[PDB]
């Protein structure tokens, strides 16, 4: 390990790189344009044990048609892209 004492700051620095990295991915999978919008909660939490929560929606137009997983797998790789983003920290 080699970070900071994690409070506000450091944990939105990760819920702002988290929320970035399924942003990207979306637009790595279906357009800004095609899409109505986006809407993506990260929380994280440390009560004696640590936890971190993605929850990420994706809107698309009613005319609009993608993969049945398309967001799925922007969570999906906003988790594993963290476990090996900690993998620089915890191994």
């Amino acid at each position: 390990m080699s970070l900071r004492k994690l409070t506000e700051g450091d944990l939105d620095e990760i819920s702002s790189f988290l929320h970035n990295t399924i942003s990207d991915f979306i637009l790595k999978r279906v357009s800004a344009k095609e899409i109505v919008d986006i809407d993506i909660t990260v929380l994280v939490e440390y009560t004696d044990e640590l936890k971190v929560d993605i929850s990420a929606e994706l809107y698309l137009d009613e005319l609009s048609d993608a993969d049945p997983g398309i967001v799925d797998e922007a969570v999906d790789a906003a988790y594993r892209s963290l476990e090996s983003f900690l993998d620089g920290f915890r191994e």
